[PDB]
């Protein structure tokens, strides 16, 4: 029913803990948010069970920088821990590795391998559960948060070049570390058995989240954000040199 069209990639399984990262460029412009997320599906709902998400969103006004969070609490009643953090080149301009350490003891995020950000103890000892991993190009209604939606910038697109999901295997990893790699995707294809494309909404959101936002091309998976009635990809990838 909403007048844009977003997208979601999520897996259609979820984790308890692990180190999830993602080679991307984000899409960004004023009012848009382009993401990489742990989420416990669910959370959404008022029934009084705990919401569990840990974030890595950039706001399109701002895509020299992203916003990571960890959302506890309950619908409706959320604790959250917003903090930015500087990327250069612009995460619109140039591909990053974007990664997601998730233990029992601390959260860590991570951008080409450097920690911007390690929250330890606190709201992660609240992050028990599963969480699959997601991204996902909408706009926000909150002009305060990302600014005001430039309709004009449209259509927007974000790059996933790969990703790497690692098992939480404390101590019994390679060379005695903490996690073991699980699996990998290089996004020639899109992979059904692993995940699924978004089809939904929620308040605040200007879009509507619809698998025809999704596209496989050149070695990527394309997430876009276009409006209602213009939903297509026909350009060029970028390269990841
Ligand atoms: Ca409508
Ligand atoms: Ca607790
Ligand atoms: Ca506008
Ligand atoms: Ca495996
Ligand atoms: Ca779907
Ligand atoms: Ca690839």
């Amino acid at each position: 029913m909403k007048d844009f069209s977003g997208a979601e990639l999520y897996t259609l399984e979820e984790y308890q803990y692990g180190k999830f990262e993602a080679r991307m460029k984000m899409a960004a412009a004023s009012g848009t948010v382009s993401s990489m997320f742990l989420y416990q599906n669910g959370s959404e709902i008022a029934d009084g069970r705990p919401w569990v998400e840990v974030d890595i969103e950039v706001l399109g006004k701002s895509p020299g920088s992203f916003q990571s969070n960890i959302i506890t609490g309950k619908a409706g009643a959320q604790k959250t821990s917003e903090k930015h953090h500087a990327v250069s080149p612009a995460a619109d301009q140039a591909f990053h590795t974007y990664g997601l350490e998730w233990t029992p003891n601390y959260v860590r995020w991570t951008v080409d391998g450097q920690e911007v950000r390690k929250t330890e103890g606190g709201q992660v000892s609240n992050l028990t559960g599963t969480q699959g991993l997601r991204f996902n190009l909408w706009s926000s209604e909150s002009a305060a948060w990302v600014g005001q939606f430039d309709e004009s910038k449209l259509p927007l697109f974000q790059f996933i070049n790969w990703v790497k999901v690692y098992k939480y295997t404390p101590g019994q990893g390679e060379g005695g570390s903490d996690f073991t790699l699980d699996w990998t995707d290089n996004f020639d294809t899109f992979d059904g058995s692993r995940w699924g494309k978004g089809d939904y909404t929620f308040d605040g959101n200007r879009v509507d989240l619809t698998d025809k936002n999704i596209y496989s091309r050149d070695g990527m998976l394309i997430l876009a954000l276009t409006r209602k009635g213009q939903e297509s990809f026909n350009g060029q990838v970028p390269r990841d040199d």
